[PDB]
């Protein structure tokens, strides 16, 4: 077994449809890496062009310092194992649960902050004209000891120039990815950020649909209970406008002094 030939493992933390993920220890070089084992998908199922995005945007991307890093990937004994690093503060999504757990919450800069690195993480993707598809706090993560927030979950990638659009979350999805419009979904990603970071804010959960959902698709942007300034509030909402054009590239994003400062 290549599995635990390579890797000790430490501890399950994540699991679901499929498969598991578990804390690892590399015996070569003692560092820690995330290891994601399932079922190999049955051939020509969506789980399976959802492993062979991930592979294969992977090769285009290769390493960026906001995107989680893919080292490996095999398949032994009818099961498929992806090497990732490990990032030790777990995802936005744990990190929004705790804050309500136990009544914490993200300083407006440390929201900023957020947008910022996750919009250079973008910026590179997009760069490599690849679009993510399924941005959203649950593949937001975080690696701490001083903060880095990392893209993670490449499974729904695909190409600007011939999009296969396989639609994230209805929650944090732009209204044109629906109405089947792909020509610009370097914006889809840009929307999906907005929403992230407004959760990330502490607003109330996330309509699926209705008219709240269309309301938000309108470019109303949901309350927030932290007092933000009228210069960061004007920059998340300009992110959801529902002119796709008229929102912001993360190019024009990293680049913007709200978030510099
Ligand atoms: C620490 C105790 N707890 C309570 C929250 C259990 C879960 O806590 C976590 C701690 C750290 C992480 N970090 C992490 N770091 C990297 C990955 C990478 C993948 C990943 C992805 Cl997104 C795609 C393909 C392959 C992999 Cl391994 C992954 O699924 N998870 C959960 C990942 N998770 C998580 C929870
Ligand atoms: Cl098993
Ligand atoms: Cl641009």
């Amino acid at each position: 077994s290549r599995y635990t030939t390579e890797f000790h493992e430490l501890e399950k933390i994540g699991s679901g449809e499929f498969g598991s993920v578990f804390k690892c220890v590399k015996r070569l070089d003692g560092c820690i890496y995330a290891i994601k084992r399932s079922k190999k998908p049955l051939a020509g199922s969506v789980d399976e062009q959802n492993a062979l995005r991930e592979v294969y945007a992977h090769a285009v991307l290769g390493q960026h310092s906001h995107v989680v890093r893919y080292f490996s990937a095999w398949a032994e004994d009818d099961h498929m194992l992806i090497q990732n690093e490990y990032c030790n503060g777990g995802s936005l999504a744990d990190a929004i649960s705790e804050n309500y757990r136990i009544m914490s919450y993200f300083k407006e800069a440390e929201l900023k902050d957020l947008l910022l690195q996750v919009g250079r993480g973008l910026r590179y993707i997009h760069s490599m004209s690849l679009v993510h598809m399924d941005i959203k706090p649950s593949n937001i993560f975080i690696s701490r000891t001083k903060v880095m927030f990392k893209i993670g979950d490449l499974g729904h990638v695909t190409r600007i120039s011939s999009p296969q659009v396989e639609e994230g979350d209805s929650r944090f999805l732009a209204n044109e990815v629906l109405q089947e419009n792909y020509t610009h979904l370097p914006k889809a990603d840009i929307f999906a950020l907005a929403l992230t970071v407004v959760c990330a804010a502490g607003a109330e959960p996330l309509p699926r649909n209705g008219d709240q959902w269309h309301e938000i698709r309108q470019g109303r942007l949901p309350r927030i209970p932290q007092v933000l300034s009228q210069e960061f509030t004007e920059l998340l909402k300009v992110m959801i406008h529902p002119d796709p054009e008229r929102r912001p590239s993360a190019m024009a994003l990293v680049k913007h002094s709200v978030l510099l400062s």
